[PDB]
Formats: structure tokens, C-alpha cells, sequence
């Protein structure tokens, strides 16, 4: 409970919880912020936190979240993950409207992660931004593994079944907010809400350049057999421009 923790020095506990207690922190050495998730006995009320972890450690891509160490004991299991202080939520709303360029740059980093979760055969199924970290450098860092708005007619549903094309839904309403800064289908009644996201109605604004509002028409697709892949999003024309070589 301890300012020091081999290699890490506790600064300031940032949250609480059940089990939670997440303490920020850093490396001695290297200096890399830190955010330490503490979990015990609690937890015998599981599943999910092996998830993370497996999936975590499975996953070392510049955009998505690091898991540094799993320090566990016979009561303890202390996450050690990678700081981000920010999310893309609050760079979206802060600021007025942002670039076609600045949204295809972030656009860029988020489907090149998710490109490669569903490689190793895992999807998000939760994507939105607060599950979007900024890191300082302004760099996407997903970070999980709040809004129905993000979430595809499947997965809103629980008839149907939820795959990768779920993600990419997500990730279109993404572009579309990043890009016109409201929500595609955002209301004030819920059921109004899931009806307009099950029927795909929305609106293309009529100032999204041509490459935009095709693609994005093309990840709101209803029915996950018609929806644009993560592969074909990735031989875009628009999407491809000023794509970084490490996104490769």
C-alpha cells in the first residue's frame, strides 16, 4: 500500500472500487506512467479478468493498450498497464470540428489495431471513444476488451450473432462523429434510437468529402454480409492516403 513496487513508484490511488483500488504509478528506470488494477477475493463473485489478461498479452501493437506485468498472489492479482491520461472522447468534444486529415489519422491507428485483434481471432465488440485512450504524443491506444450508439444492429440485438464486421460498424460510427461531431443515430428515446441503428437510418451530411462519405456509407451497413471489411476499409482510397508505413 506501499510507494514502491519493484520498479514502479505509487503516486496517487486515481479511483476506488470493489475489488478495483487502481493506483497511477511509474517506472523507476524507464519512467512510463502506469496504471495498477488491483483484484482479490472479491472477484470469487473471474472469467473475464483471465480474458483480459490472455488478451493483453497476446496483443503488442503500437495502438493498442500495453500490459507491462501480472504481478499475482494466493489473494491479489495487480494489473500492470499502460498510462494513458486522456481519451478521444474528451479531444473530440473540447475541440470544435476536426480535419478530414486529423480523422483519417486517427482513423488510421484505430482500424490498424483492430485489424490486428481479429487476426488473432478477437474482436472488441465494445469500441467507442472512453475506450479509445490518447496517449500525449495524441496517439489512439485501445483499451478495453455510457453509449448504445456505437453498437451494431447485432449487437443491440442478441438474436444474431456478434463478428468482426461489428467492429467495423463501430468504427464507421467513429469516423462519422470525429468527422461531424454528432452521433449518426443519437435520440432522445431509446427505442427511437435502437430502431433508427436496427433500420440504418441516418444522415450523410452533404460536406463530407466524397472518400468519407462513401466509406462510412459503406460501414453502416445493416446487414453484416453487404458491410465493408476490415481488409477492403484498409485498400480505400481515402483510407490509404498518408497511411503510415508502420501501420503496415
Amino acid at each position: 500500500d506501499g510507494a514502491h513496487i519493484g520498479n514502479y513508484q505509487i503516486v496517487k490511488t486515481l479511483g476506488e472500487g470493489s475489488f478495483g483500488k487502481v493506483k497511477l504509478a511509474y517506472h523507476t528506470t524507464t519512467g512510463q506512467k502506469v496504471a495498477l488494477k488491483i483484484i482479490n477475493k472479491k472477484v470469487l463473485a473471474q472469467g473475464r479478468i483471465e480474458r483480459e489478461i490472455s488478451y493483453l498479452r497476446l496483443l503488442r501493437h503500437p495502438h493498442i493498450i500495453k500490459l507491462y506485468d501480472v504481478i499475482k498472489s494466493k489473494d491479489e492479482i495487480i494489473m500492470v498497464i499502460e498510462y494513458a491520461g486522456n481519451e478521444l472522447f474528451d479531444y473530440i468534444v473540447q475541440r470544435d470540428k476536426m480535419s478530414e486529415q486529423e480523422a483519417r489519422r486517427f482513423f488510421q491507428q484505430i482500424i490498424s489495431a483492430v485489424e490486428y485483434c481479429h487476426r488473432h481471432k478477437i474482436v472488441h465488440r465494445d469500441l467507442k471513444p472512453e475506450n479509445l485512450l490518447l496517449d500525449e504524443h495524441l496517439n489512439v491506444k485501445i483499451a478495453d476488451f455510457g453509449s448504445p450508439n456505437y453498437a451494431a444492429p447485432e449487437v443491440i440485438s442478441g438474436k444474431l450473432y456478434a463478428g468482426p464486421e461489428v467492429d467495423v460498424w463501430s468504427c464507421g460510427v467513429i469516423l462519422y462523429v470525429m468527422l461531424c461531431r454528432r452521433l449518426p443515430f443519437d435520440d432522445e428515446s431509446i427505442p427511437v434510437l435502437f430502431k433508427n441503428i436496427s433500420n440504418g437510418v441516418y444522415t450523410l451530411p452533404k460536406f463530407l468529402s466524397p472518400g468519407a462519405a462513401g466509406l462510412i456509407k459503406r460501414m453502416l451497413i445493416v446487414n453484416p454480409l453487404n458491410r465493408i471489411s476490415i481488409h477492403e476499409i484498409m485498400q480505400d482510397d481515402w483510407f490509404k492516403v498518408d497511411l503510415p508505413e508502420y501501420l503496415l
